[PDB]
């Protein structure tokens, strides 16, 4: 009973929600479909005080009247999602792993008003979660982490830059001494020569086992959180104008994606037949049987969470698991035999692959599996 429950977190969220003051009866917006994006923007960004946006949504597409408020609302959220999350506009780009999932584009600053647009996006997302509606957008895991104001760590780089991720993993596990590495970008490792110092005089100082974490931190800051800082802060600003920051920290990153993008169920047999196996794992192998038994018995949220750990997101592409993409090119969902039983299973999002040991019992496999889907670090 000391274990996390998503539905409980959700209803608690709801009860804590709807504590507010001086909200009018409704929020009026008249839009034309083709023009929706630029139509919504100046409307929503045009409010005197953000609280108005919390009122029941009254939306009318192209002057159409009388329709069910829920229908027109969810339709609008869908359309406007389709518009915002298109990389065409230059605001967002695709993750290293895998494809459809989005991360912010560091070059979004090309359009000088980009920050305003990010703030707008935050606002409408806030409306989506506030009114209990659904965003069709899906984001890189560190996005959700940054929303919760949580520390960004090496593994989080996995879905940002593959090269950076692998490089920094190697520099983590292996001793940098023999490579004469300094506190500056290394084109040998990172494939780009702009090379500039992370710390003053950095070129002269040598990275060691001692200076490891400092260097990694600086690199992570400069590559990701620094250039993305303004955009993300605008998003969080617009979003927190609706949903309280202290409030949502109830959720971890996965459950948060489940909050914004919603959670559906997942076709099991589909996922099963489209699953590929490695290192001598038959579908008839005992450990595999047990695995799918476990996946079958666990609820929706747990399955989706496992998906989030393996694929890198909660979204299964429409029309099956066969269309599943990862890293560079299309990759099915794969399970590989690795390591000894006392070790926990690991995951690789680039390959959409789950490595698990030959557990000798279904009980053991179960316990280890949930211990994997429930992330408690050590």
């Amino acid at each position: 009973l000391g274990s996390r429950d998503y539905k409980r977190k959700y209803e608690f969220f709801r009860r804590k929600l709807k504590k507010q003051n001086d909200i009018p009866n409704k929020f009026e917006m008249k839009l034309r479909r083709a023009t929706v994006l630029e139509d919504s923007y100046r409307r929503i960004m045009g409010v005197k005080r953000a609280d108005f946006l919390k009122a029941r949504l009254w939306i009318e597409f192209d002057g159409e009247k009388g329709l069910d408020y829920g229908g027109v609302a969810r339709e609008w959220f869908f359309l406007i999602s389709k518009e915002m999350f298109n990389p065409y506009y230059g605001l967002f780009e695709y993750s290293a792993t895998d494809n459809y999932t989005l991360q912010i584009n560091p070059n979004s600053g090309i359009n000088p008003d980009h920050l305003s647009y990010f703030k707008f996006i935050g606002r409408v997302a806030g409306m989506a979660v506030y009114h209990g509606k659904l965003l069709d957008g899906f984001f890189i895991r560190p996005f959700y982490k940054m929303m919760l104001h949580k520390p960004i760590t090496l593994h989080d780089m996995e879905s940002v830059d593959s090269e950076y991720y692998n490089s920094l993993r190697w520099i983590l596990e292996n001793d940098p001494t023999e490579l004469d590495l300094r506190f500056i970008i290394d084109e040998e490792l990172f494939g780009q020569t702009h090379q500039h110092e992370l710390k003053n005089g950095g070129s002269e100082i040598v990275v060691t086992n001692k200076n490891k974490k400092e260097y990694i931190y600086l690199v992570i800051q400069w590559r990701f959180v620094n250039r993305i800082q303004k955009q993300m802060a605008a998003f969080k600003e617009g979003f927190f104008e609706l949903i309280p920051q202290d409030l949502i920290k109830i959720f971890d990153e996965n459950e948060l994606e489940l909050l914004m993008s919603g959670l559906g169920d997942v076709d099991v047999n589909d996922w099963r037949e489209h699953t590929k196996y490695k290192n001598g794992y038959s579908a008839n192998h005992q450990v595999i049987q047990w695995f799918w038994k476990a996946v079958l018995m666990m609820d929706s949220e747990k399955r989706i969470r496992l998906l989030q750990f393996v694929t890198g997101t909660s979204r299964v592409p429409m029309n099956g698991f066969a269309e599943l993409y990862g890293s560079n090119g299309p990759q099915s969902f794969t399970v590989e035999q690795w390591g000894t039983p006392e070790k926990l299973p690991r995951a690789h999002t680039c390959f959409n692959r789950l490595d698990l040991p030959p557990y000798e019992s279904f009980e053991e496999l179960w316990d280890k599996l949930q211990m994997f889907i429930e992330n408690t670090q050590g």
